[PDB]
């Protein structure tokens, strides 16, 4: 109806960074995840595999102590803040980070809320997802923030319900993005990627292969990766939106669309990514 | 003897469901496991593998606390109703789930017979498996209830012992469907599937690299996630069975069938399930 | 010296159970292994994958509680007996099993001892490895008992130092085997096979790819599921040691022999066991 | 700027050692590692892995308690010291080892420095990484001490600020490793093996994808298990710096450069030494 146009191959191919010779992990800097409670702790390791495997240098995962050890034997490659997303609620971070993300296999408590308040004080791009997201607004700040409902949480956070949403997707986030200030990834079928700035595009990639649990947290953790890498971080969310539909795609050429586990994006993305270089 | 036909390929290419475009998890449901105990925790496991790469849409694992942990770093897409099948025997479930499964890895007591009552109560298709199998009988309902005996479980809910249901495999699952009004998946060699509704079929897939531990706990969870996209839980049942044991027939081709470990299964139900559609 | 013959490809195929369609996992019986201790605990999860992927129907691990959970998410299909060899110190064994192993990760102690004595009134075959190693006697009984000692471990039982033992490998093994009434299967490169009987045979397989802490576990694994399936447990010792050698022999086709990890061996055992069928 | 030859092709597969038929695990011998603590517990795994996978005979990890349940699900051939690097700081070492390394994932404490200390005393080689990097001079003994520093970790020991560094990377690694009379891995792209002796190479190998966390701790182990393997120290440095360059140059033909994890370089290597062979 908006005429949204899509964020194309051409697109991608244009803009994925290079990994020069000369760099060193500085060069892709250290990125922060506020992930996994108690009984949602494999969020922590979907978005921590995605993170990792999108173009960062370091990753620090801020998760409750019971979760650190589940994340340990399949990425060895992360450190850890030990309870550090209940640590966030209580005062401003103290190390610098590229990019920050919190909310994937988080309660949606005023706690987390207070924790998402603090990140916010940092200057860098910021990422809100799942229990981060609520019905709320945004301080003026340097770094973009980045929301990526799922519909029932664009309900969530602004009261438009599901049905209504589904007809004038791109319209409503659009609109959303600009109220609030913030990018809003809406996911679904050609997820929306809408700027506040007005820019738009919906994704062309993916298919049904990623209607199950954790599709999402491993996407939150692509952007927070590719956020590290990419120097425009529009094209970060942009990228990340793209490739992680693209391994969905790429899985069901030889799989089942209904077999895919969401862990499994992340041992694809390596090869996908590459045909794009 | 009983002239019971098979369960064909043909048959599976008939009723196989689409994974659209236009679908969201939603669409495919929320499964329960109720599953895995401390002395047998890997049930839970390889139960909970089966039924995420079936094509659900979410999983929630009720299983004892100290499993969780076992299940995760595997696993990360799941999460947890902790202790679940304990509490389910103190009162009705609360949320509404698509399909719930309970019994693999939990011992036969009567406990777990109070957790089967109580899930009995909600709308919707209940498999009943291992330490769940006892003799019984079975309130009228809406939803069917699928019972999974191998042969020694089958005399545990009957009497009939062994011997003699070898004899007379068909004739046993279908008089013993009918007088429960469950379904009966009576596992072996050609697998009977009797419904209550007096249909039966045998399976004409597998071999004996399924004749050792954790793959009956594997189909258990197949059966639970084919419930969750199939719209004939029929289909499902008679599905789940067919492409479990061609998963392991894939296997014989390049390995040895003494060989196979029952979560492979899941690890090959991708490439199967792409052949037949 | 002695011409000792090599147990050959031939012998292999010849002797090499089949998996029939009409098979159940009772039919290959359930094996118990006592291994795995709180220092020593990766014994147990490689002894445990050897004996799953070598044709048993079942398997019961009586490993330390704290071994437990760190065997779980890689071997799903074993169930525990909890603090098994520590138990099996105080009484006779109540469930039958089809072979026993004990000794892999467990501690040179008097209590290990206590525990092989028990594990001896039972009828089924035993192996000692490892930690139940010992400069001891061993009663009559039924079925026989497999001891698998590197040469520093057949200096331990025997006082044979290794200087004087590597000159003479089938000599002092045969010599030994009689003494002791037991099997020896005396590690090496040209591992000796000796039986009780005075029958003895060299294995031709392996290479310097087997060097390696862990491939013995594996091995005392592999040799408890064989004896799990074979109707001969002659054949079953033979054929562990044989196969186990041609999954190193495997592996150096693609890769250094300076790179194996004993787990791989397990990983390989399928497709290398298919090769012989 | 100095003429530093590269450590080439030709110079590893003149250089590695073979795996004889004849050999057994002794021959290779026992590794130490002395790494992972509470928050950084992932550096224990990849140095673990790194050093099995390259030609030891046997290795203990000396990680802290909690760190233990953490590896041997991964690898489950390493036996453990439990708390040894904590345990070092105390008292000297009373096993003999063929090689030591400590410090990844350590804290940069005092206490370890006192472990570095009682490890000194051990004749054997010795790598010191990570935290276990201060500034400090070291005491004359047989064995040779291998520093691996990125740069970040030169300046704390030398006090060289790195844009200094950067711009005379040899020329400070060769005057440094002579001054303190250690061998220096200086790390980075063309990364410096100087020798206290004089003799300096660069290392020809390697590309971006190796700037992310948990290649160098991969790297220290690989150092670990060629000083194992390799009857001359130095051939043991420069062969395990190229061959984990190479392993990452394997990696990019068919990945990106962006989505490499540190532990798949030892999932690598076994393929990459094989073709040096
Ligand atoms: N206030 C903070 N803000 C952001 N990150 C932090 C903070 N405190 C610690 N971290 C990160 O957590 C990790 C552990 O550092 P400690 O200071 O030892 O953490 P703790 O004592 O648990 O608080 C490091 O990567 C560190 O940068
Ligand atoms: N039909 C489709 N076509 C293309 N993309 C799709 C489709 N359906 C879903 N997707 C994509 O799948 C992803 C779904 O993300 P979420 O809804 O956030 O899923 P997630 O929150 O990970 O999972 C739900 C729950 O299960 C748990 O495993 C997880 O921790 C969470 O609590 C999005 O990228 C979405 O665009
Ligand atoms: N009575 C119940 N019936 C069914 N599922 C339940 C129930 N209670 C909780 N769950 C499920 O368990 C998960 C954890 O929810 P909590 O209510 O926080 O569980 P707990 O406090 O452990 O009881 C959720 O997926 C939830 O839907
Ligand atoms: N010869 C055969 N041909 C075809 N299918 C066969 C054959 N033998 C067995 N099967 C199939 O293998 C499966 C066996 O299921 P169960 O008997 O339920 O096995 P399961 O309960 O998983 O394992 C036994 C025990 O070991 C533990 O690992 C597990 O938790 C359980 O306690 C069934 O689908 C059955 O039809
Ligand atoms: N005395 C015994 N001998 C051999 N195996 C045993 C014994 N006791 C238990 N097991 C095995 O351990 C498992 C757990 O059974 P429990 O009797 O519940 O064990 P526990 O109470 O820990 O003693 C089962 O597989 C069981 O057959
Ligand atoms: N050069 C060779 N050629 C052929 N086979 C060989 C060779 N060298 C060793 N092998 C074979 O490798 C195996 C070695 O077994 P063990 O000496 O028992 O090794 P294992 O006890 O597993 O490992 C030593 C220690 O490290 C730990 O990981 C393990 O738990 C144990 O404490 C035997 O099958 C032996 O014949
Ligand atoms: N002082 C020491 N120096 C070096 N290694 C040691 C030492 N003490 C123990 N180890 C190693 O740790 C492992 C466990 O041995 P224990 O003596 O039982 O250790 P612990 O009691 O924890 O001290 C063995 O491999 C052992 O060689
Ligand atoms: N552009 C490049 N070209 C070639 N090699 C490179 C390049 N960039 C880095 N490398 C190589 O990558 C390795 C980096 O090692 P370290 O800097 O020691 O990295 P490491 O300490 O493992 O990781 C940093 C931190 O993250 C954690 O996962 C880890 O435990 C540690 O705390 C070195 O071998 C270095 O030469
Ligand atoms: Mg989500
Ligand atoms: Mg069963
Ligand atoms: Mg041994
Ligand atoms: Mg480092």
């Amino acid at each position: 109806a908006m005429n949204v146009p899509f964020w194309t191959e051409e697109h991608v191919r244009a803009t994925l960074p290079e990994r020069d010779a000369e760099s060193h992990k500085g060069t892709y800097g250290t990125a922060l995840l506020l992930a996994g409670s108690d009984d949602m702790p494999g969020a922590a390791l979907l978005a921590g595999l995605g993170a990792m495997r999108s173009g960062l240098g370091k990753l620090v995962i801020g998760t409750s102590e019971n979760v650190i050890p589940l994340i340990v034997p399949v990425l060895p490659e992360a450190t850890y803040w030990r309870d550090g997303w209940k640590k966030a609620a209580d005062a401003q971070l103290e190390e610098t980070y590229r990019a920050i993300a919190i909310g994937p296999g988080l309660p949606q408590t005023e706690s987390v809320q207070q924790a998402v308040d603090h990140v916010l004080t940092a200057d860098c791009p910021v990422i809100l997802d799942a229990g981060a997201l609520a019905k709320r607004t945004y301080p003026k700040r340097e770094g973009p923030v980045i929301l990526t409902p799922h519909p029932g949480e664009f309900f969530r956070m602004t009261g438009v319900p599901v049905n209504e949403l589904q007809k004038k997707r791109a319209e409503y986030a659009k609109e959303w993005a600009a109220q609030l200030q913030t990018v809003i990834v809406l996911k679904g079928n050609q997820t929306v990627i809408a700027f506040p700035d007005g820019d738009c595009w919906l994704n062309p990639t993916g298919n049904g292969a990623l209607a199950k649990g954790g599709t999402g947290d491993t996407l939150t953790g692509m952007i927070l990766g590719m956020l590290c890498c990419h120097e425009d971080p529009k094209h970060a969310v942009l990228n990340a939106v793209y490739l992680h539909g693209a391994c969905a795609e790429l899985w069901t050429d030889e799989h089942s669309a209904h077999t895919l586990l969401a862990h499994e994006l992340s041992d694809i993305l390596p090869r996908v990514w590459k045909r794009f270089e």
